[PDB]
């Protein structure tokens, strides 16, 4: 208790959502400056989807085959190209609502806000974490493809995810805005499975730091560990190994609490090896792994 | 498959402004030519324990209120007070004003909160009005005047404006007519709420959402009467389930083929036996901040 999944305000992204239709297939696109970005599978029929030859499908398309609309207002397409698994449609109008933006490729464990959209119209916004197996636990229905994930820093929207597909287990897979899938997945209506997932250690550590900030610190011990020794133990409990970048992003919380990252790792190691022994942290017997260090600082300090 | 989802916040973002009086800054809501904000913006340290708001406000002038929309100051040309909300008339209409209404929500209903600081939106999340008229929010210093809302088609229904945090860490505020939800008062005192209870109809809605997403370990072959369920519910500090609630749950019952009173028998077993390590939709606790409409709207893709 005290913490909750908080999305970024979605208005700057709402002002970029359009719909893209090829034939009877409509999905969402992202309109930035004079380009619309969308999943390339908009060009597929039902039949093309098992083993689509995207290069051949696209060669048969022309600009005038793409219906791009902001609401019910058509946006004329003046060029088209494919970049990995995304289609880029050049349009004749620069989006007047284009925010300051960048395209970023996030790492597992990072969280982002999803603006779920259908027919170019936003339905809802929620926070997702990229799992270590490169899937997200979204809420996506038919027509949701092309919905995007993003973070906002100062005036700037960092787009990090575009939605493409649902796996058999009900989790979701997609690309960055350069069209490169997160994980090993491909945009084909074939049998694909996510890898066995693991716990996001860096975020559990952030959660333990949050607990300390809130005065809940019974699990702190007098010991430390090396990063390698911790990582070898963590893997035995299906926790992800830490990277150097993870150590770095815990820096601010380590400084705020005075607890060295490797000392907190030793405390987590003891929790893994001994369990909670009927105790709670921040009111729960379960350790949370979907709040990043940035999320904690956002909710603890503003 | 099922997530706590807020409404897209853009229509509300376009209405948020900063309001300053003295050394106090908070947020206001700019609709047409009026800015709505919490009246405690006019209080100082010497006033806040027992503020005679009518007396404090008559001593202020229009120019004591600094309203800023981004990098632009809005000239206040009049002011009035309605319960705990101040209404600052400005000389400029907001062209981003959405179609809107002001509503007062009932306990157990949900809404989205756009948390703002210094007139700038910072985050969006879904909340419920608790049975004890608090909200379990995430609000820091400077968040007052942040609003809660629902969206239907093109129309924003504003239902909450933020005023205060209680010692337990929950939150209290008003509707957009300035009337508090609950027994709280806009004075600088530690205030306790009445005993909270769990929103039973919402727990049932969420158990249906779990079944929809293929989670069904908690179902059983038994049933209960409505009254016998309610006796147990009350014992566990759960709200009573009314026949209207049963009716409201019909579409979810029809979808999953599980009678409402059969789901009540499952919930009764969970209350008496616990979850014993298991989780439902990733949660170790029974979740009560999804309404039946929220579950349906998210299983139907409404925009
Ligand atoms: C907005 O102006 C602000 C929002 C608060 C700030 C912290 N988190 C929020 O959501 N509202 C206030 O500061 C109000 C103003 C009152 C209504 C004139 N007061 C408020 O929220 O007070 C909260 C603090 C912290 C918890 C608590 O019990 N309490 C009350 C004060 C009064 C007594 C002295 C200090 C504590 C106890």
């Amino acid at each position: 208790s005290g913490f909750r999944k908080m999305a970024f305000p979605s208005g700057k992204v709402e002002g970029c959502m359009v719909q893209v239709t090829c034939g009877t297939t409509t999905l969402n696109g992202l309109w930035l400056d004079d380009v619309v970005y969308c999943p390339r599978h908009v060009i597929c029929t039902s039949e093309d989807m098992l083993n689509p030859n995207y290069e051949d499908l696209l060669i048969r398309k022309s600009n005038h085959n793409f219906l791009v609309q902001a609401g019910n207002v058509q946006l004329r397409v003046i060029g088209h190209s494919m970049q990995n698994c995304v289609l880029k449609l050049k349009v004749d109008t620069a989006n007047p609502k284009t925010p300051k933006y960048k395209f970023v490729r996030i790492q597992p464990g990072q969280t982002f806000s999803v603006l779920a959209c259908y027919n170019g119209s936003p339905s809802g916004v929620y926070q997702c974490a990229m799992r270590p197996n490169f899937t997200i636990k979204g809420s996506f229905l038919n027509g949701s493809c092309g919905s995007v994930g993003f973070n906002i820093d100062y005036d700037c929207v960092s787009f990090c995810y575009m939605h493409h597909m649902e796996l058999p287990t009900g989790v979701h897979a997609g690309t960055d805005l350069e069209g490169n899938f997160y994980g090993p997945f491909v945009d084909r209506q074939t049998a694909q499975a996510a890898g066995t997932d693991t716990t996001i250690t860096v975020n559990v550590l952030a959660w333990l730091y949050a607990a300390v900030i809130n005065g809940d610190r019974w699990f702190l011990n007098r010991f430390t560990t090396t990063l390698n020794d911790f990582n070898l133990v963590a893997m035995k409990y299906n926790y992800e190994p830490l990277t150097q970048d993870h150590v770095d992003i815990l820096g601010p919380l380590s400084a705020q609490t005075g607890i060295a990252v490797l000392d907190m790792c030793a405390s987590l190691k003891e929790l893994l090896q001994n369990g909670m022994n009927g105790r709670t942290i921040l009111g729960s017997a379960l350790l949370e792994d979907e709040f990043t260090p940035f999320d904690v600082v956002r909710q603890c300090s503003g």
